[PDB]
């Protein structure tokens, strides 16, 4: 599923999102434009053999499991497959127990290099809330 702008921050915010650990609405919907496109079943292999899934792009060498990144770590308890539904709820819940792990939303090398630090209010402005 590909979600609309709005409908994707409303869908974060009624899953608890808001302010989560500080974290604006707003920073939360830019990282996922820039990390899936707002597609739920966005995935992208990286050099060292781990895979990024779904919405915000979560990685299967420390937060879920695919059966296939030999050494890794399954942290959020979850399969990989269940971070491209078409419910957001498996990724807010991984995302909120990564946003908690110590360096905060910098683990999204997008939202560092591309969210952090903007306007990100712009990309909430005129959603029915
Ligand atoms: C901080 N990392 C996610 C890289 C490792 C946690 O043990
Ligand atoms: C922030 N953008 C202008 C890119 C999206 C519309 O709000
Ligand atoms: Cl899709
Ligand atoms: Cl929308
Ligand atoms: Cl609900
Ligand atoms: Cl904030
Ligand atoms: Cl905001
Ligand atoms: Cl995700
Ligand atoms: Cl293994
Ligand atoms: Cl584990
Ligand atoms: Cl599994
Ligand atoms: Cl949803
Ligand atoms: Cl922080
Ligand atoms: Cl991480
Ligand atoms: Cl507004
Ligand atoms: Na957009
Ligand atoms: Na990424
Ligand atoms: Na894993
Ligand atoms: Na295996
Ligand atoms: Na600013």
């Amino acid at each position: 599923k590909v979600f609309g702008r709005c409908e994707l921050a409303a869908a974060m915010k009624r899953h608890g999102l808001d302010n989560y650990r500080g974290y604006s609405l707003g920073n939360w919907v830019c990282a996922a434009k820039f990390e899936s496109n707002f597609n739920t079943q966005a995935t992208n292999r990286n050099t060292d053999g781990s895979t990024d899934y779904g919405i915000l792009q979560i990685n299967s060498r420390w937060w879920c499991n695919d059966g296939r990144t030999p050494g890794s770590r399954n942290l959020c308890n979850i399969p990989c497959s269940a971070l491209l539904s078409s419910d957001i709820t498996a990724s807010v819940n991984c995302a909120k127990k990564i946003v908690s792990d110590g360096n905060g939303m910098n683990a999204w090398v997008a939202w560092r290099n591309r969210c952090k630090g903007t306007d990100v209010q712009a990309w909430i402005r005129g959603c029915r809330l």
